[PDB]
């Protein structure tokens, strides 16, 4: 399995390519799908995107679990709008917001280990692109789905949440859940 | 009990530091913090630190850049950012201007965000008025490296870290440090002068 690059390799800054679709279903793009969702599963993490696993391609690879969504308390995903959603594969994926609703809370990746900071993201999105097997999906997202999505969207335009986070709100994984500062916005929507 | 150094999450980075009472500078208690700073920044080391840093909400900075500390840069990368070296210096109260509008562009890290680094546009020309440890008026006329540390330090005390002002897209580990700029980032450098 590949690992996991890390801010300051430059494929992770740097604008991915689209797969020709036609080529989706080919053993090289499908063993790229493979990988990815292997390493997810391995971090483990609810997302991720081609270029964090050195590969330059316009790919994401999403879910969120049970399992996953147990290590939260109630009260954080009550207020995140966080759900369980099913493994999702989508290349060449193109995103646009639903509405102009906004929600502020943490977010963090691995490619940026130890951190976290406050990101205002789309509370309601659509994604047009192709899944797995190189059919036409349309995907539709809210909460913490959608917050997930933008990240991941986000990566195959070379962009990293650490260059558009609400400034003072960078932290420690350790000081998660100390105060926000004077005069930062307050999470939620 | 030397204090720990505060990490990013934490409010006293985040928030506006005070400023020490010019009557209270000579004061044990005040030198004991800025002997706290000496010793947790050559700890580290490091070449800067504020008050803040330390979990202390004052305006107080010392800095350092010995002859040692300089010997393990490359030679390019020590004329390239004007790094030379200076004695320790204290400063209480600093209020820091511009001397004029020439910019510089190289990687800073700082001891309350660990094993990151990125690329920060500077002032080259810097002047700051303020006290010495002793509570003495002070002004203190800085270019290259000096100055870059002088901004650093004095960004903490309005409770401002460098991760809110860096260049997009040149955020990275520190074994990362060396790799390239992607593309559409500005080179490292500075302006002719
Ligand atoms: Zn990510
Ligand atoms: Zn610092």
């Amino acid at each position: 399995l590949p690992e996991i690059v890390a801010s300051g390799d430059p494929v992770l800054h740097e604008k991915a390519r689209e797969v020709d679709p036609g080529e989706i279903g080919s053993e090289r793009i499908q063993k790229i799908i493979d990988d990815m969702i292997k390493v997810m599963r391995l971090a483990p993490c609810v997302g991720l995107a081609a270029p964090q696993i050195g590969v330059p391609l316009r790919i994401i690879v999403l879910e969120d679990t049970k399992e996953y969504i147990s290590y939260a308390p109630k009260e954080e995903i009550l207020a995140q709008e966080r759900r369980h959603f099913d493994l999702m594969v989508m290349v060449n994926p193109v995103l646009k917001e639903r509405s102009n609703k906004k929600a502020l809370f943490f977010e963090g990746c691995e490619s940026v280990d130890g951190f976290r900071a406050a990101v205002e993201r789309y509370l309601e999105v659509v994604v047009t692109g192709y899944d797995r097997q190189g059919k036409r999906i349309e995907v539709n997202a809210s909460g913490w789905q959608a917050r997930i999505l933008q990240h991941e969207c986000d990566h195959l335009d070379g962009n990293l949440y650490v260059d558009k986070m609400v400034p003072r709100t960078f932290r420690t994984v350790d000081n998660l859940d100390l105060p926000l500062a004077e005069g930062c916005p307050k999470l939620g929507s």
